[PDB]
């Protein structure tokens, strides 16, 4: 009703606008923006300011107006902030009050060139000599979920997802200084693998035409990675984006942003110091301190993580249990229903023994917490441990009741590597379809022989949902997937 | 042949290995890198290497082994470069030599703890107090296609593609640093797009299980990292993969990285001295020189860019061109017919003269040179120049017979934007299957209104081919795609 009246009048400006001669200068100019006129006059007398004639012009969408009848006050918004515009009717060119400014609507693009003062309650506006119109913008400035289907509209009213996204470029460009600052090299490693590898999950697929090609979307960079390791790059990272056909859910997005880094000669220890100092060094540069304020929580990242196994936080979060039960496969597949989860036919006891830990522990899991010593069945790519060789050296790191990020010990014995991935085909042939497929290419690799690598990877959007306050996943990807 | 009687040799030895102990011992840690010790002692005569007793760890690949019989010379090699070592028989713990040392393979991944000396040709080299072996390599040492195919052998051997893809990293490390000091913010814009858009290519189709929903891989950022201009975020950039279903050519690759930058208030004349302050800027961090070498051509960067129109190219390249044939919708088609272009149905004026512009002059493009004046056909998202509404205000930017990039003013008018989008519909009914969709999300994106705007897009694997004197795509990048 009203919504189209305003579609009606601003589009017939539009058309007038075409009729009189250019409605879309690309001319203008500007040298300022509202953050750097704020970082350096903010505090500045107006003896200072009207002293030192200081002309400047800007450029943005103007947000609020207050027509005075030949004196008005404009509040204009650009990329580091809002920065107020007086318009005089006499301080102008002839017409431009009368016959162009009031005329114009909110939300227009203008720009505007001035001389800096300061109003009656200090604050700093721009005394404009010029103004003008560089776009029209046809619909008036701006249900929970509309937020995410049109992220423009969310960025022009809100100031806190303008944040949370500066934010995350600020860590993401953090995180590529802490890790180059290590001796680290950022590669690219292939977005489309004819066979996808490196996690458990659905895979996406597509056909490349030319080549006739079935070719799948990467659930994870990983086996690239340590084949690059192989070549000799024994330093290597890569953040990029993965995919998987899993579903939409408040911890999970079908392509998301994750950080995999391999280092040869350590083992997952190191990788553990390595997070710590990696969240150190991102909540001291990014935020303030090392004390991040999380929904009903503080995080401590200058207090060093809480380190536990498996069958401990099993025990810990679930006292009653029998930790008997967890070596035989009746017992744990009872237990297992006992807590209201369904096995599967493909399922052996490590797996039992895992989901029952994602149950019962994952969900009590809020401070940062290591979680080591993982069932070799549901660690295929991670080196045996040396006393117990049903277990590998891994870890899974989670914070806020949900996994942030995982590491382990590279596994780099060719045949031990060939045998999982033929028990991951048997149990894709069992009816699991997150599971692996053969990979002969990595198994040559692996015979021409691995150093000793530790590696690790962390969701991107997990970390920057940490350090946003933002308790969605949504709140944190800019153009998430939707329901249509 | 006699490598699988040597491979299964090698792989009798692990088993050895395997029963008298571990065989994958991850423990083992080093202090320093071959790079950094020729950083620091190459500089030093054995005069003042033998006051200072300086013990290093090292460890990597044994290259190259020599037993003399008590005492024995080995070629270590890491990340950093190749180190030699000097392995001695009664230098090291008992046994070592004999049992150990003696019975390793070439390629096996080994680490050393000595003391510096230099031998008496000046090398540098580590006299070896402790030796062990950290994995067992179980084939041995290595053109065509190899090189592609398994790339941490081409890794291993030539030392050229090593420091290729190091000169790659260092690039794009050098580019994201440019942007940021121009205020330019780093954002991620979905992989994965209901409705493709950008560029004109045929977009690979998978499908997501969980909404039932076809999904198309993204061609181009263009469309949303626009959306985001409109938001108010005024610099943006992105450097990252975009998937087009093309073929394996010299230039083309499937998957391939490209930037695309967008700032408001601003011009494609803006982005011409941003592309020449560009690659004057990487030529002299990474090369130390503005004048790069590329095959038998030398390109000057310090020299700024030849500028010519796409008719002053057609008229340049082809001076017996009758420049009235391209006012004419015949005389082009037969035009184009007589250089060999088959023409499609869908085509018109403007994409024959494009085509024609593509046969004559491209491959004659060497030095630097911007092509400018676009017809409105084949820039679907151009601004339409003042004087000549059948021309978009555009270029493209093409270096060694190749395109590079290409940028323009943006298209902000929303009626023509939608128009134009009609017009591509229109060509994908009428049998172009690279002609782009009707997105109605970015139309009203646009009538909420969109600021002057400049945008900027690099293919940045054809700029990483200039910097390497690579004269294929394939050497330039990781993994790309082969041939089954
Ligand atoms: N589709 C779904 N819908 C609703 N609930 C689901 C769900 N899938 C799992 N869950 C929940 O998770 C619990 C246990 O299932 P898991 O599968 O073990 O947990 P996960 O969160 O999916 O981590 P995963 O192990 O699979 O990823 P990876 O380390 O290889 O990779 C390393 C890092 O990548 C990140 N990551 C993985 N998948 C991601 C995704 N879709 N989106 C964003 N980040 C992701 C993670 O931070 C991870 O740490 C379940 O009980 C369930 O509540
Ligand atoms: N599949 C094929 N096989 C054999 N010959 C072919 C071929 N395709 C084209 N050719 C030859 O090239 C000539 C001209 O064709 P064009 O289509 O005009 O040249 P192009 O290299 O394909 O640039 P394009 O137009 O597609 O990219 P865009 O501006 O959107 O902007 C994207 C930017 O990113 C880069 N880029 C685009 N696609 C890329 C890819 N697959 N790999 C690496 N970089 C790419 C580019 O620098 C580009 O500027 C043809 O006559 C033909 O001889
Ligand atoms: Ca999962
Ligand atoms: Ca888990
Ligand atoms: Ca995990
Ligand atoms: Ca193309
Ligand atoms: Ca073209
Ligand atoms: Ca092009």
């Amino acid at each position: 009703i009203d919504f189209n009246d305003e579609l009606r009048n601003r589009r017939e400006k539009l058309a007038a606008l075409r009729q009189q001669g250019v409605a879309f200068p690309n001319d203008f100019r500007r040298d300022h923006t509202s953050d750097q006129l704020h970082e350096e006059f903010d505090a500045k007398d107006n003896q200072e300011l009207e002293s030192l004639n200081i002309e400047v012009s800007v450029a943005g969408r103007m947000m609020t107006r207050r027509i005075m009848g030949k004196a008005s006050f404009v509040t204009l918004q650009d990329v580091g902030g809002r920065i107020q515009l007086y318009v005089a009717r006499d301080s102008l060119p002839e017409g431009v009050y009368n016959d162009q400014f009031k005329k114009w609507d909110l939300g227009d693009i203008i720009g505007a060139r001035g001389t800096l003062f300061k109003t009656q309650t200090g604050e700093l506006s721009i005394h404009c000599t010029e103004l003008r119109l560089l776009d029209k913008a046809l619909r008036p400035l701006p249900d929970q979920e509309v937020r995410y289907r049109q992220r423009y509209l969310d960025l022009i009213a809100n100031d806190k997802s303008r944040q949370t996204f500066v934010v995350r470029s600020k860590i993401l460009a953090a995180i590529r200084q802490f890790m180059v600052a290590r001796g680290f090299m950022e590669v690219e490693t292939p977005m489309m693998q004819v066979i996808p590898g490196g996690a458990s999950a659905r895979p996406f697929i597509t056909h490349h035409n030319a080549l006739d090609l079935d070719m799948y979307l990467r659930i994870a960079p990983e086996l690239y990675l340590k084949r690059l390791v192989v070549g000799g790059f024994e330093r290597v990272f890569e953040i990029n984006r993965n995919f998987r056909n899993e579903g939409i859910s408040v911890r999970h997005n079908p392509e998301f942003t994750m950080m995999e880094l391999y280092m040869a000669y350590a083992d997952y220890h190191d990788l553990i110091e390595l997070t710590e100092s990696l969240f150190r060094t991102l909540a001291q540069e990014v935020l303030g301190t090392t004390k991040v304020t999380y929904g009903e929580h503080v995080f401590d990242f200058g207090k060093p993580f809480e380190k536990l196994t498996m069958r401990e936080a099993i025990k810990k979060y679930r006292p009653e249990t029998d930790m008997a039960d967890l070596d035989n496969f009746d017992a744990a597949k009872a237990l297992a229903e006992s807590i209201g989860i369904t096995v599967e036919k493909s399922w052996g006891l490590g797996r039992i023994v895992t989901e029952i830990f994602d149950e019962v522990a994952e969900a009590h899991l809020i401070q940062p917490t290591f979680i080591t010593e993982y069932p070799a069945e549901v660690s295929p790519l991670a080196r045996r441990n040396d006393v117990n060789p049903e277990i590998t050296d891994r870890f899974e790191f989670f914070i806020g009741g949900r996994e942030i990020g995982n590491g382990f010990s590279e596994l780099n014995d060719a045949e031990d590597q060939a045998e999982r991935f033929q028990e991951q085909v048997n149990a894709k042939a069992a009816g699991d379809d997150e599971a692996m497929f053969y990979d002969e290419d990595y198994v040559t690799a692996l015979e021409y022989g691995l150093p000793p690598t530790a590696g690790l990877g962390i969701g991107i959007d997990r970390m920057i949902m940490l350090f946003t306050n933002s308790h969605t996943i949504r709140d944190v990807i800019l153009f998430p997937a939707m329901r249509p």
